[PDB]
């Protein structure tokens, strides 16, 4: 039984860390010459770090401040995409990956709509999560693939296989969303789908933790980072959690808030 | 410039022939035991065949309302069939996704009909609107050929599986670019480039559908498909090609969305 | 040690159920407009159902009546193929799948040659079974593949992999049949072959039972049916049984007569 | 129309050159320790080389009986080799399937010889007869090139693996259509279409074998194959192409089943 | 015949433009926090841009020594970056292998410089020397495009993955033939054939790089690549093509290793 | 702690058996008409068999005699390659496979440089072993693939997969050798590489033993031999051993000197 206080702390912690990550990633991905956007990214790193440090159980007002910041970084991201599409920026992220960051900040914002009214955010239909997080997981596996050294063939084959699986799941979710026009909103093919997707997310989380350990030990050749692998696995964990709650499955044993290495306790 | 009389006639004739086909395909795909649904699909074959041949430049707005009623009814029939498939309550030889694509289509007619009933020329939508509609549709066309071919038609199956893949991949790209629109830039070179690449593929796919229709007409291919299905799929790709040429600013296609080159009596 | 009574009851039950299945499948696969062939299929459903209900241990005469019916449905099937090849029928089965039904009725008929004389049908050379049932298994996996929704990619990949395996085994059986002109009729590469094929049939039976459970629960999107999956698994079971007996292998634990769901006891 | 003198000479010269080649290939593929079998293969090289050059329009029926004796003997030698392979009793660098294909071939000569000994023109068989014989043969040709190429000849290997696949797939289709013949319809459009598709592929494969023979002659390819093997494989595909053109009613091929363009002294 | 003035100018201008590019690429690929290395890469951009534009037919031997000093320094900078990557001590958006290829390249300039400082025309090396250098380089070019393309650029990615594969396969073949040289036969038909096949592929790859550069210039491709990277990769393939034509005895390429067709101001 | 006596006996036994194998393989692979090279191969079979029978712990002088023979068979092999490249010999081995035999005799010779001075041969950098033995393993898997009957599809797919893995590892070793110009000679990506390669060699050894058992029982259709499979597995074992010692890994449980079947005790 979900309540305002715990739900709000959880969401704020989950999302404000993700956005702090985004800001850091963007920052390190900008070419040195991009002074103006580097100043913007640095501002976002400071802003989300401060907000995360401030989160506490006394919250409706905090959520309005969180929202305003979220809308701001959303605009920064879309501004970057806009310049990518016009050949006006050098940044080492592709437009789609930044497009996925935008999908993500918009999920926070949707949650903030409830939180700043003092309402518990509902658990949406399980297809809402699939339509958001499946392209996100595919992009995740895809960045891994693109980020590995030419010589990391086995690791690339593996992440290409995940990319393909998540893309195929996405197409299935698109069609199943169409089936909802029948006004039958839960039916056995949909419940089996969510279950098949959760198993794949379980396998992918395992792969992300391996990649994280490989990055931490410098045993993999790549332009990825342990922090990116940790970030991806926290997001897959949130997605699993929302699936388990929306669909009536076993809860996952993972923490969307914090990974097993990336902390100072 | 597009005018009411010509736009309305063209849209009616395209969509009412398409909906006649759906009804005919559904009718043929039901197991003989499905008496109730067979009654309904036959009523649908008769209804759209009639409306197809009734449409003319006499009382077109009024005609639009009659078309609209019939389109909502076949929509509800399709959705009822899908409901029963998801509950294991009907035997029909189409998979739920194919019939889901038929729903996507009738809903497109219904959107066009909103303007036609008001005596307005429907607009040409942003090219990404058409992509997000017709790319899954084309992938389903290619996948349905692939699943309809005999076990031993391996070279033909390889070829339609490759079309299915390209169209699904084009779809994933359309989905992402649609999100790029959040920048408030609604036209940009990668989008125009995309719509050209898609147009090329549709032209390649139309040649292939034409080949498949001719193999069907000569009994040279082993399958459960039919020449009329291939003709139908080719007319829809033409319509998609046409809307992309108009919305994106490309050369008009040389193909007729209304009538294939074999399925006519003149 | 095989005897007439048990062998005859087993074969009649196995085959008369398969033919009842065929007749039902054909019936539901004909377009409503195919009145004449629907009346024929319905006649075959009634005829094989009655014969199966009648089977009893008092048999030579029964086998002649079974034969006449088998020859009749054989002619109906070939008539359908003939019209497929001439564009004269709408039916939702491809010519090859019906071609395989014909291969199958002809195996019954071969068995009936013995049974109506009161002889125990022999166990044929193991290659006779491979030459019949390997294209049959490939067609089985192939129908599954063709019968799944566009969005069932993982299930399609799996059944495509089985199709390919059975086709490859078929080509091997063709060549090994050529080796028999040496007059060496059993040799170690042939025994290993039959063993490798039995393991693949064991894996495929598992896949067919999963698909059956997915159909029964409506968890898969397809135009297949639980009854078709049950039918396919009973045939693979018969094939395994004939392989074990012809080649000297462990007997399979499966029932060619009746599946775990499709019954009323 | 086909007459005795020309049919007989053509068939003898084709098959006796083919059987000379087999014997030569077997001789070269035996490990030096296999003295007994090397004696036999040498006797076979000498025997078919002689008969190849002996055949002429003088006492052809009588000649047919001498050919036949020698063909049964090399058949039994091939089958003995396969027997020993299956029992691990011989070292020879051909796999059992390749030698099994040589048996399929000598058996084809032997069937033709039944008519030639009686002074009759062998008939042209149903096109499916030729398919069921030569399609596995072609797949084995392509697979033998593929297995004969150096580790590093990856592009050439990809290309022969793709031919192997197509020919195996054509074979699966021939097998099914042969069963369609149970309808008592022995000619139908899908069959005629099949034989045309197969003919195209054989023409593509013959160009490839020609390329491989020229790479062998110039030492430009790393392999254990030989230009004479490629020439041999091309002459057999020509014979198959020829019989399909005659049996199915297609344009005659432009290739010579009797003599390649490099392996002659004139 | 090759003379000092022209060989020296050509080599300087090629390699100093290549090294200018590397420095520029490294500079852009460093995370803003990497102040020390950004200072160094900027010094490198300025240094090779200067030397590029300084080289002329006045005091060329002396100039060679200044080039050489700067080439050793950027070499040591590249190797230091790779060292830090292997120890997890730098954030830079190139993988260690790509920067390893930059080292292979500067080492090639440095070998040429040994002759240029002595006032000698560098020789044209055995064709296998160039293969063993540029084939991994080309595979890395194709793989870097492949990894630089957006998730949704699936058709472009398929195409560069296929180039990557062919170049890696050509490399495995170069490695083996290099061992064949132990026979003391340094030229043989399979080698000449190889170098022709490789030359064809490089021409196919150059067309593709040209396509990619034009997609970059028009913003029609989604990627983190740049038109200047594609231009750079095309100029290097040209240089490789040129050295193969000279070393192996093939027709000279029609492409300019010094300047692309878009990246100039005249 | 490695000493002269044990190291010298081990190396001599390992290598003189490999060379005896090479000579036998070459001998059986020559077309009967190649009289001169058959006499040469037979001479090499006798010469390495005698040397292997003679090996004993009383060694520096023996090593000079071993060397001279090794240089001779090296010249015979290169002479064969030379004739392959000029179309002057019929032999059923491709130039590369013989090229790999040359790589191998040259490793013996490198070891003999030390042994004939009475020095313990060092364990080289682990990359030296990768650069030699990875193309060798790929060629091994490749010969298996090329040596199987057309109908052995599953076995071919498997050995093609190993070929590809070893080739990919080779490309990785090439680049990592380039990284050594940093003067950092051991780093975590290299240690993980050697470990990943050892696992693949463990899987491949298992595959080679299966193929050996299939050859011994005549259950596989091929032109390979049990002795070739044994030979390949002894070489993979030596490579594993050198990797474990050069890189600091667990020692393999396999014998580079002698396989589980091919012996007379
Ligand atoms: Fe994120
Ligand atoms: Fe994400
Ligand atoms: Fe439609
Ligand atoms: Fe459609
Ligand atoms: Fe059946
Ligand atoms: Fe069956
Ligand atoms: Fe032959
Ligand atoms: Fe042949
Ligand atoms: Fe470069
Ligand atoms: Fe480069
Ligand atoms: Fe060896
Ligand atoms: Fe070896």
């Amino acid at each position: 039984e979900r309540n305002y206080e715990e739900s709000a702390l959880f969401e704020h912690q989950f999302w404000l860390k993700v956005l702090t990550d985004h800001a850091q990633f963007l920052l390190d991905a900008l070419a040195p010459k991009e002074k103006e956007d580097i100043k913007k990214a640095t501002y976002f790193v400071e802003t989300f770090t401060n907000l995360l440090n401030k989160v506490r159980n006394v919250l409706m007002a905090f959520s309005k401040e969180a929202e305003q910041a979220a809308k701001e970084i959303r605009a920064f991201k879309l501004n970057i995409i806009q310049k990518q599409l016009e050949g006006k920026i050098t940044i080492h992220f592709t437009p789609t990956f930044i497009n996925h960051m935008v999908n993500e900040v918009e999920e926070y914002i949707a949650v903030l709509e409830f939180l700043k009214k003092g309402e518990v955010p509902p658990v949406f239909h399980e297809l809402h999560y699939h339509l958001v997080w499946l392209t996100d997981a595919a992009g995740h596996a895809g960045s891994i693939s693109g980020g590995l050294d030419l010589v990391e063939k086995r690791l690339k084959e593996k992440s290409e296989e995940f990319t393909k699986h998540f893309e195929q799941f996405y197409l299935k979710a698109v069609e199943m969303t169409g089936y909802l026009r029948t006004e039958l909103h839960h039916f056995p093919a949909l419940k089996k789908f969510t279950k098949d997707v959760s198993l794949e997310l379980k396998l992918f989380s395992h792969f992300l933790h391996e990649v994280e350990e490989l990055e931490l030990s410098n045993e993999v050749l790549s332009v990825l980072s342990a922090r990116m692998a940790d970030h991806m696995a926290r997001e897959e964990c949130y997605y699993l959690l929302k699936l388990a709650q929306s669909s009536g499955l076993e809860m996952p044993k993972c923490n969307p808030l914090e990974g097993h290495h990336h902390h100072h306790h």
